[PDB]
């Protein structure tokens, strides 16, 4: 075995990890900053993980591997001053205004300021922040007075998407981060997925706020404000109210939304059953006569932008059904005004999403019908948590309430949408029933579920064999295509999500912090809430939702045709 004494404490091990990863497992904490996603900043490291090992001296723990004769120093003095110096040097390029900062109660730099008791030199107060700020994007915002240049957003974008859309740039003499040619992210190959925000330790990267759109709508006398939350929100916002991980808070969120002043409390899972209603019918129509194959999902805006910027020839193969957000939005300006006494231009639709790319989607020019936007505002999970906290709603102690039924009811098929393989499984439950005109008992497609990057399965429909694939994350779509895996058989239906794990690990989700992220498999525990909802729901197929059936029979007619085909669809030409 190898045998090391870190700070005079005895440890023998048959593990060949780094000093930082051995220490993380063994309670002895070493501080770190640029290390994340099994990588550090290769080009000018932050050196917060400095330790000293006798004989050699000061090394960076996040990438120095343990040796059998080591004696390592953490608390030390020469180590401790090398690190505190580094933090103070970052405060020289940091605007230290915690509160009103959106990262105040979970920062991880404020935490390294009070632990090492570091102070700037000259505190950094730019009189004009314009040059540092970029807010041209519909999904992402940058404030470089908070940027530590730790390279975490660049490495996270490369691992998670492989687009390398978040780059290190040379502006004048300085190094900044941003998009291709310091352009607005929307005008580049960027997917607006937000994984760079999730990797950022500070408030340098944030979602484009839609807080004032919601605010103004709630104070506006004539506006009827509709709110509907995504599948993933109920499996994750309780993390921000110190309730833990994998806690189902569906009922608390409906109550909280009533206390914020919303007029109707609906849900995007109703919209998810609507999308399956259209898309599963479209899949049956593509199986009747030979395609076009493959039909791809078109509900993830990060993926839609990936197939626009990188695979434009696939745009025709995408499902014409609108994403749950946008299909719900079209119906909230048409169906809901006809069952309530309202004029559609006084309805304002707000969604709560685990995603920043949803903001871009809602704001797309043609995502409207004669002046009325499908969706008027999209706030992330972190933004809903902010506005609950501002109102002082005692979230953890709220009584559970139910959604308003007409557009808030949902089946278990819609419920699993927030996990990778969720849309695939939900579409197959309805597509197999529609094509064979039966009510099938077996509905679990466990083989398309889970955290494997590329999952496939063979499905039998009408005693014929069909192949389906599930692409977990945008880096895996590039691997699927470039590998020629797409060509090893004829695929009939392919689900694609841009974020790894699915929407439960989207770019608008609660931050976690690495010394917690080490302990919890966050993609699995957030997803388990949703799968448990499906398993305990009596309706587990989209077409069985009672409020959905009332809407289609009384207002849209049959799926995939006539009126349903008119307004609940969107095709991308460009
Ligand atoms: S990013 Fe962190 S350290 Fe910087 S002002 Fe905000 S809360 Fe404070
Ligand atoms: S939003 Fe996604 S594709 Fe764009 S820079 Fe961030 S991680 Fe990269
Ligand atoms: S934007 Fe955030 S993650 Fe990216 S280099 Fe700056 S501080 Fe690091
Ligand atoms: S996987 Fe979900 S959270 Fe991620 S970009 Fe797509 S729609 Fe957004
Ligand atoms: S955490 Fe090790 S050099 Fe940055």
């Amino acid at each position: 075995m190898k045998t090391i004494i870190i700070n005079g404490v005895q440890f023998n091990t048959d593990e060949d990890t780094t000093i930082l990863k051995f220490a993380r497992d063994n309670n002895i904490d070493i501080s770190a900053l640029c290390f994340l996603n099994n990588c550090n900043n290769d080009i000018n490291k932050c050196e917060i993980c400095t330790v000293e090992v006798e004989g050699t001296g000061l090394v960076t723990a996040c990438d120095t591997l343990i040796e059998d004769g080591m004696i390592i120093n953490t608390n030390s003095d020469a180590v401790n001053e090398k690190i505190k110096s580094r933090i103070s040097q970052l405060l020289d390029i940091h605007e230290f205004k915690c509160g009103p900062c959106n990262r105040r109660e979970n920062c991880e730099f404020l935490k390294l300021v009070i632990k090492y008791k570091a102070r700037a030199s000259k505190p950094f107060l730019p009189k004009d922040k314009t040059e540092y700020v970029d807010e041209r994007s519909k999904s992402l915002t940058v404030d470089r007075t908070k940027c530590l240049l730790c390279g975490r957003c660049v490495n996270a974008c490369g691992k998670n998407t492989e687009t390398y859309a978040m780059k290190f740039l040379n502006k004048n003499g300085k190094t900044i981060i941003g998009a291709e040619d310091e352009k607005c992210f929307d005008d580049t190959n960027c997917l607006l997925c937000g994984q760079c925000i999730i990797a950022c330790p500070v408030a340098a990267l944030s979602e484009k706020s839609h807080m004032d759109r919601v605010k103004n709508a709630l104070n506006a006398p004539e506006k009827h404000v509709i709110v509907a939350m995504a599948p993933s929100v109920r499996a994750s916002i309780g993390e921000l109210f110190n309730m833990g991980f994998g806690v189902d808070v569906t009922g608390k969120i409906y109550t909280a939304l009533r206390q914020l002043g919303f007029d109707k409390i609906f849900d995007i899972n109703f919209g998810a059953d609507m999308t399956i209603m259209e898309e599963a019918t479209e899949l049956v129509q593509r199986i009747e006569n030979n395609g076009p194959f493959p039909m791809f999902t078109s509900c993830c805006p990060g993926w839609v932008r990936q197939a626009e910027n990188y695979y434009p020839e696939l745009l025709n193969n995408l499902s014409s059904a609108k994403s749950p957000q946008q299909i719900f939005g079209t119906a909230s300006k048409t169906y809901y005004p006809s069952i309530s006494g309202l004029d559609p231009k006084n309805v304002f639709t707000v969604t709560v999403m685990p995603c920043t790319s949803k903001k871009f989607e809602a704001d797309r020019p043609q995502m409207e019908k004669d002046g009325l936007r499908d969706i008027d505002a999209v706030i992330t999970t972190r933004e809903l948590a902010k506005m609950i906290k501002d109102a002082k709603i005692p979230f953890a102690k709220l009584e559970d309430s139910e959604a308003d039924p007409a557009m808030g009811e949902y089946s278990g098929a819609g419920a699993i949408f927030g996990a990778t393989g969720g849309v695939m499984e939900a579409a197959l439950r309805s597509a197999k029933d529609f094509a064979e005109n039966a009510e099938l008992e077996d509905i679990e497609y466990k083989q398309v579920r889970g955290l494997n990057g590329i999952k496939e399965a063979e499905v039998e429909i009408n005693n014929n064999k069909y192949n389906v694939a599930v692409i977990n994350g945008a880096s895996n779509l590039f691997k699927f295509m470039k590998s020629g895996m797409i060509n090893e058989k004829q695929y009939h239906f392919i689900e694609v999500m841009a974020c790894h794990g699915g929407c439960v690990n989207g770019g608008g989700q609660p931050h976690v912090n690495p010394k917690d992220l080490e302990k919890v498999d966050i993609k699995k525990v957030r997803a388990s809430v949703l799968y448990n909802q499906d398993e305990h729901l009596s309706k587990r197929k989209s077409h069985e939702n009672t409020a959905l059936v009332k809407m289609y029979q009384n207002y849209f007619g049959k799926p995939g045709e006539g009126r349903a085909h008119e307004i609940l669809h969107f095709k991308y030409k460009k």
